[PDB]
């Protein structure tokens, strides 16, 4: 798309706030000032954080735009971005996005930041062969199966979601930085062969078994605290015996730190409507030191 006659900024960029962004970027005096396509072609970078932007309609007239920061606005639709082929950096944190199908077209996208939106389907990212860094925290996401075809990603932040199944991650063999903190993950076996991983954030999941991590020799940063592990319910009895299922990287059992209701440990079992125990174990994997810590809860029926 091109404009062929000088046109007031507000007629092209229909959201007042975005119109103000373009006016400021071109150093104009008013959103009623006329712009030409030549002036719009001069826009290589937009910095428009914190601007109450509700729509980026009109942005399709910025062919040379390579970096676009729309953090912390109120945007609901990013379709006008889809035909901007030179965009390589896209900051969309803190908006109201649900659909990211229009990003499928951004073949040169390199960095994409989408935290604090409501994007729940990621299959739209499969086209993106130059995507190196993706952040999708706090989106309410459960299904990450669309991340199959970004096998060249280097950094992926998926913390603070509703993820249980990380099967697809075994294909993301270029990852050096991965966050899955504050999800619902118990099975970390899909990580076991991802030997390039350097930085791995796994706190606040449901992880009780570290065997999956035993071969990750390039780890430098590792976080493993505040797990919450929920056993399947068992019948209440006067004398309760529950196998300890908490395991170190070498498969040895982690001795409980504290056991509820004055219970005690007789290895491999913890003995006493619910009981629980807490564990805390410093671990080292490669150069990475972490504290493996959490609680196992046993409901009783």
């Amino acid at each position: 798309e091109t404009i062929t006659v000088p046109t007031p900024i507000k007629q092209i960029f229909s959201d007042d706030a975005f119109a103000e962004t373009i006016k400021d970027n071109l150093k104009k005096k008013s959103v009623t000032d006329a712009v030409t396509q030549n002036e719009l072609n001069s826009i290589d970078q937009i910095i428009a954080n914190n601007s109450d932007i509700k729509s980026v309609q009109g942005i399709q007239y910025l062919p040379n735009l390579t970096s676009l920061n729309l953090s912390n606005n109120q945007i609901t639709d990013i379709s006008p971005i889809q035909y901007l082929p030179n965009v390589t950096k896209l900051f969309l944190n803190g908006n109201k996005l649900t659909d990211i199908k229009p990003l499928a077209n951004l073949k040169n996208l390199g960095w994409l930041f989408l935290d604090e939106n409501k994007v729940k389907d990621l299959s739209s990212l499969k086209d993106l062969k130059k995507l190196k860094s993706l952040s999708l925290e706090h989106n309410g996401i459960s299904d990450i199966n669309g991340l199959v075809h970004l096998p060249q990603l280097e950094s992926l932040y998926l913390g603070n979601n509703k993820i249980t199944d990380i099967t697809v991650l075994s294909r993301l063999t270029k990852l050096d930085t991965l966050s899955l903190e504050d999800n619902q993950i118990s099975d970390i076996v899909p990580l076991a062969g991802l030997t390039k991983l350097q930085n791995l954030y796994l706190s606040k999941n449901h992880i009780s078994d570290l065997r999956a991590l035993a071969g990750l020799k390039n780890l430098d940063v590792l976080e493993l605290f505040s797990q919450e592990c929920l056993n399947k319910p068992i019948n209440h009895q006067s004398n309760l015996v529950v196998p300890n299922t908490v395991k170190n990287t070498d498969g040895s059992l982690v001795t409980p730190e504290i056991i509820s209701d004055d219970g005690d440990y007789e290895k491999p079992n913890v003995k006493w409507n619910e009981v629980s125990f807490i564990f805390y174990q410093p671990v080292t994997i490669g150069k990475a030191k972490a504290r493996f810590h959490g609680r196992v809860t046993q409901p009783l029926k």
